């Protein structure tokens, strides 16, 4: 009777608490993960923009057009973070705004 | 605020292309800052040929 029927209560109490409380913290997670991961993308992104002072232009899908003939070792070095933007500068201006 | 008067240095930095002097230092503080009245200047600097 009564007693079997407060603990059948503590018990549903327990698990329903216990599953929507679950239930947000893997939502709040999942959202977490999705935002850090594409943060560090935008981190990544900015890191290359930043990097090249005026050298690149926003092509308008996460793309950059570089005004010189960037070869490997130049490709190589935009992604090692070591780029001088100065040696190119003049030239990618120059190409940049033609006359 | 600052249109055509500050590049990205790289590292959460600006370079101004004018002497700025303390009042154009404490406007940009102040955000008063115009960049017409520097900006011609500021531009053939920038884009110096």
């Amino acid at each position: 009777g009564r007693i079997q029927d407060l603990e059948k209560y503590v018990e549903d109490t327990k698990i329903d608490l216990w599953s929507y409380n679950a239930e947000l913290l893997v939502a709040l997670e999942n959202q977490h993960t999705i935002d850090l991961t594409d943060s560090e993308m935008n981190k990544l992104f900015e890191k290359t923009k930043k990097q090249l002072r005026e050298n690149a232009e926003d092509m308008g899908n996460g793309c950059f057009k570089i005004y010189h003939k960037c070869d490997n070792a130049c490709i190589g070095s935009i992604r090692n973070g070591t780029y001088d933007h100065d040696v190119y500068r003049d030239e990618a201006l120059n190409n940049r705004f033609q006359i």
